[PDB]
């Protein structure tokens, strides 16, 4: 078994293009963490990662370069994913879902308060602790977006085509914030039908006209209430500059609607 000073590399928790996750346990303190495996633009994403102190984004440890292999030491969340809790179809209990989307604006918040954009918000880039405490994973396509105080636009298309905000196929420019809201509004609907409404937000996309003329008697939407889905209906807006904003989001009847 595979080992890193004094930690040893127990099993897989992830295994994409950028390396292997590994569940690693001080072998003799009995501590277990997530060891992210880069087999060598890191520099940026550890800059990112060391920036990182809330409790509903994924904390950075700190990390060992060893030949041309650095491993990332990062909170371990034991629950899984979002991803595994969304039932194909269905979605989930819709009180559960809305105590998900309220920790992911939480984390999100803070993100942009500290002018980073996570740019792949997406399930699988959600995990949960042992409570089922969610939080936001994955640096390796985040960017800063303000410095000094001065904003800048973004121009590199990237993320997930289900997830992208429209502006990013259309736009040479385009603001970090308003990009990152629009992938919470898909993320929340997966959360509450099960089903990702579009294959990608272009007028090419029949599904995606279908949301612009407003045909919500089909699915996911007619899966969705009526509160939730008023909060969609000013999430998924084309134009960024129309979009809310999450301040604004905060003000929303479903988002502060109690629930089971
Ligand atoms: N993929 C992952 N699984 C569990 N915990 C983690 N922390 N950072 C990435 C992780
Ligand atoms: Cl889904």
């Amino acid at each position: 078994v595979p080992f890193v000073e004094d930690w040893d590399l127990v099993q897989t928790l992830g295994e994409g293009a950028y390396g292997e996750v590994q569940l690693a346990v001080n072998r003799v303190t009995e501590e277990a963490v997530a060891v992210k495996i880069v087999d060598m633009n890191i520099k940026k994403e550890i800059c990112i990662l060391k920036m990182l102190n809330h409790e509903n984004v994924i904390k950075f440890y700190g990390h060992r370069r060893e030949g041309n292999i650095q491993y990332l030491f990062m909170e371990l969340a034991s629950g899984g994913s979002l991803f595994d809790r969304i039932e194909p179809d269905i979605g989930m209990p819709e009180p559960d879902a809305q105590r998900f989307f309220h920790q992911l604006m939480a984390g999100v918040v803070y993100l942009h308060g500290i002018g980073i954009t996570h740019r792949d918000i997406k399930p699988h880039n959600l995990l949960l602790d042992e409570r089922d405490n969610l939080k936001i994973a994955d640096y390796s396509l985040a960017t800063v977006f303000r410095y000094n105080n001065r904003e800048r636009l973004l121009n590199k298309m990237c993320g997930t085509l289900p997830y992208v905000a429209p502006e990013l196929l259309k736009r040479r420019e385009f603001h970090a914030e308003p990009v990152d809201v629009w992938s919470c509004g898909i993320v929340l609907t997966a959360m509450l039908a099960g089903e990702l409404p579009w294959d990608q937000p272009s007028d090419s996309c029949q599904e995606y006209s279908d949301w612009k003329e407003k045909k919500t008697y089909l699915n996911p939407w007619k899966k969705i209430d009526s509160a939730p889905l008023a909060l969609l209906h000013k999430i998924l807006v084309e134009n960024p500059s129309a979009r809310i904003t999450i301040p604004d989001i905060k003000k929303d009847r479903w988002y502060n609607k109690p629930l089971k």
